[PDB]
């Protein structure tokens, strides 16, 4: 990798944005990247939880708009660059953001397609596209309409205003909200928590949830009881309730 | 001696249905679950009843659902045994619902809640899903019907740890409809629960279908549905007398037809 | 001059319709739809308009429908007119919209303003779909709309009740846009649609277009119908002079292709 | 029962409405005893298919007329007649319809509502509805034109015309058109080579079919491989899979 | 209207292409003429049937040339020219399409955009646009894929070859194939039958249908059933029963 | 690869499953090393068709049963076998299928998730996964139920019974069935004229008839429309007209 740097901590991975020169502007590449390491990460069996953060004042501002100013709709088309973004939709291991500051365009998009968002209290979100005459092409419109409503969605779509970090906790898009220098502190001591609950249910809690967004209640709901099933074929829910009827800690185990 | 695990009476218009195993603090059982079905289907029945009401005897509303009847459970016992379809029941009442919680609402119990189409809450109930410290999920719509009223972000962070919800909280993201003093529950659910009861009945069916094809079908589909039941009330006598009372400066006097 | 329920101008790039029967507070009838539907079509053909503006005349926004022109009516009359035909043309319109709530906004006025992308709504403004107190319900989205823009545990409140909602409440719900001063509302209004009709035009239709599919579409196939927006608009001219502005650091010109 | 007759045969359930003098028209309270039957048979775990059927020289010819003449929209809204139609959708155990002559109105759409249709040669399917004014209401629409698609659908639902047994097995409507002498033969044979397949797999088979007639490709196919994996947790899977690698005949038995 | 011909006859509105010459080229001024006398006709409740034809030896070539020549990509979405054509397609009066030749490409489009279509024996369907390096826009991948399946659907579309009315007829496309000298007659006859049919069934049946191409199979029944209730408010479904019942023919006045 | 053999053709890329000592049995090695070959063919812009066949008697004669015989749930959900088959799903790429013997199970699904079927007069199609004990886990049940209807679908899928060419043709699976002996012979002269016609077209053609299986008709024809926009931005568009006025064959480039 060139615009990244990845490591692991116990049974999280982390991923940081490498390319503060930019403010970590995501550039085709550097989500090729992206996206390859999460996977990695993902198939992993050790790697419970995946964090992504940027280096630097910024999370992501943006995306790499030199290598983009002169394309046409022939060679997008062919390109086929958002299946890289597809591909970061279906890793099936939690993922969290840690947004330490400007998450724009991209970067808006790249912390909407985590789990969970844990943002530093001078962050800020927005999507800019429209000022360059055009639009975020990354899920931005859809992922930001499911959360908010289209009413807000399309105030912050067309003007590409920057939205703070309180805003956005209190709309629902972020879930903490935590001082510049305890973010990351913050950020890992969530993930070490979630690498400690059993892994087969967050698993099929994430696929649930992901149903839930798109699916009628009625079929969502029988999507969700066969994930239920599932789970009593695992050592986990047998461990999980006899511990709970034997007042007794459960030690769980992933399978 | 009709239900072992419930009682139910019925107070006017208003059918009343008491979880009544305070001494697990209501947990509800796949036993308990099927007397709450057969209740409700009968006051849906009742023409007489215009609303139902569902309240937890004792400190809790629910506090989870039975764990020693499915601690060893596998899945293929849970396939043909097909408990889920008991809650699909409950889905599609049509007579308007409303949960009266009193205290600890948690995972099959939220379900429970999350089932009707209000949520009186008194300000010392608490809601949440443990099964995931269980090493299981919510199967009774939880997970569908949270992320639904709040997001896949804040629905997942819930999820996933299991935490409880304060009903003040619970309120501010739509879930809980209003909050009140524990002695109070009761008499603000009862007095809404009656002036529901005094709405045209048909009305109040027809506007709770349109909603609930709201949440999944797409805008124009959801309106053309939506327009097929408007068509429909004006078959009634309760749209003729309540437009006329409209018109004439008087109130109306609605009577279900 | 064949408008005799509305009065369209146009000022710049903005088109604004004014619903112009404060005798009796603007009144959706049928009659009144059609003559909008006809003058927001008009506008929004017209490339030269590039936001479109309703507001109402006199102290409401609409309050509520020609209920007497309804009053007798039957299923099968209402089969036949199929009037809801024309609210879906306006919920079709691709031109951006912002409604202008100078007051009252019940039931079809309710509706009006919800088919609006945006709204800017005067203090004294109120929200409410008083229908079920006349024993229908609404019939132009509004159980659609508010559904997908509140939930429904909170939609159901609004919807069995017909209770009026304030402008400060709409805001915190995410319904309006932002709450200003009866004597400022045409100003805020005009400034903000002046601003928007500032912004890239093509950037402005497919966003919206892309937001209108997130409402309903599933999010891998709303994702896949945002892309192709987004490829199209790397053949305008303003996204070539965007971008090109943006690398030399300079004010970019747009203008709409 | 009062216009119905039930009785088990080996691991097959059979339903036979029994009101000939009306031709087994069905009425409001006709179609709750069928449901009651099939629930019922659904629920024996001793009975692995269900199979439906007509007394007399009709399967069933439309439904009582007379009892819904007079009717008006609000005594049809309260009523909800359909929700008893829509609890025979749900039903889990295989159901084969075995048409012995008229099939019209209510009756095609009983039919319908089964799995799989065998058919007497003298046997005619329709939809006389849009000549009494009305249409049919118990998933007529629904089912005839996901089948046939709209252009033949509209033909026939217009006209209210009879198609012949044969004409449905060409349509894909009826599975199998025998003679009239051998309806119940061939009925009750399919029925009992059914009953010998593994019930769990018979079962999710079934509802990935009826996903698949409601969901997109990709999620009918998420719920399908859930179910796959479900059926990995029975003795039926372990067995079938070992008697196939080892040439030898599987002894299933439902678990 | 210079591109179409529209005329009443009974309760059968008629509307003739009337550009022989171009062999009724599909232009944006002719489907905006089109839509127009549609629209008319369907407003109309003297007017039960409409029926599209072209004047010539075709029903319609193609769509203009001249635009495929002119058109770019903003231009065309700024025309958002398909909008006509989504019009045609919610229009609720029965309609019916006489295909006297051929009808290719858009001609294709309009034939399928009818709820049912009578053939000449001379005519041929297509979509040769993929020969020109375009595709259908107006609804042709969409409903062809429906009504055929994407196996054969895909055929057709990569190839651009043309299709008999004989082998439409087969696929379930065509409702009828006739000879050329009978076409108008045949089709007026048919429209004059579906006229005499009562209205409001026709109407609620062709809006279930529609929604049985679409919807998931519950809710296409919870759609239906609501047509279904609204109908016994209907002088025409009492009338029809009783007649039904008092052994005399009904007589629908469309209420 | 180990249990495949790729080639190139000029723009057409050949697909050998090569494991004819087990009837090329579609093993979990295997269908990834497809996949690869697959997205291979697909990123390389000189390759315009890719067509799969098999070595030896048979195509595919099902999936790796030895492999999978005591796999339990658990060990399924964590595998996600089927996301390498998702990943053939969305191969932009036309891809045909030439089916020379036996494709049961995985090898029904494998030529299924091709656009195009070609086969052998002797070749039969069917699913024997619920004679194991199982059913069908790669888009089987959702596929065939799309192509033929849920009563046909489940007759197969319940019976586990073979399927001719002859009829799988009939029922608008299979596109065209020819001898034995010129199976590759007509599949490669199909996939010759497919290279010859413009790439993009038949790419955003395929895009398009995808979202007709599963979209409701409006929305399939926003997207329709979309992609017919996009194809006036190619000099294919251009180079198509011009071949038409001068009446001559187009050389297509896809751009």
């Amino acid at each position: 990798f060139v615009s990244i740097a990845a490591r692991q901590e116990g049974a999280v991975g982390i991923i940081e944005l490498a390319r503060p020169d930019v403010l970590n502007a995501l550039s085709r590449q550097m989500v090729a990247e992206i996206v390859a390491a999460v996977e990695a990460f993902d198939r992993n069996e050790k790697v419970r939880v995946i964090v992504l953060t940027g280096r630097g004042r910024a999370f992501a501002a943006g995306a790499d708009i030199q290598e983009m100013a002169k394309d046409d709709p022939i060679r997008l088309e062919w390109l086929n660059q958002f299946a890289d973004w597809d591909r970061l939709s279906i890793v099936k291991t939690p993922m969290i953001a840690a947004v330490n500051g400007l998450a724009l365009g991209g970067g808006f998009e790249l912390a909407l397609s985590c789990d969970l968002i844990v943002a530093s209290s001078a962050a800020e979100f927005g999507f800019p596209e429209v000022n360059l005459g055009v639009m975020p092409g990354a899920g931005g419109t859809q992922r930001l309409t499911k959360l908010i409503g289209p009413k807000r969605a399309l105030e912050w779509l067309w003007t590409g205003a920057r939205m703070s970090a309180k805003e956005a906790e209190q709309l629902g898009i972020v879930n903490r909200v935590v001082s510049p220098e305890l973010l990351m502190e913050e950020t890992m001591r969530l993930a070490g928590r979630l690498a400690e609950q059993p892994p087969l249910a967050l698993r099929l809690i994430k696929e649930a949830v992901q149903k839930a967004v798109d699916y009628p209640l009625y079929e969502g709901m029988q999507f969700e009881r066969k994930n239920f099933y599932l789970l009593f074929a695992s050592e986990d829910q047998k461990e999980g309730m006899a511990a709970f009827l034997e007042k007794r800690k459960p030690r769980f185990q992933g399978k």
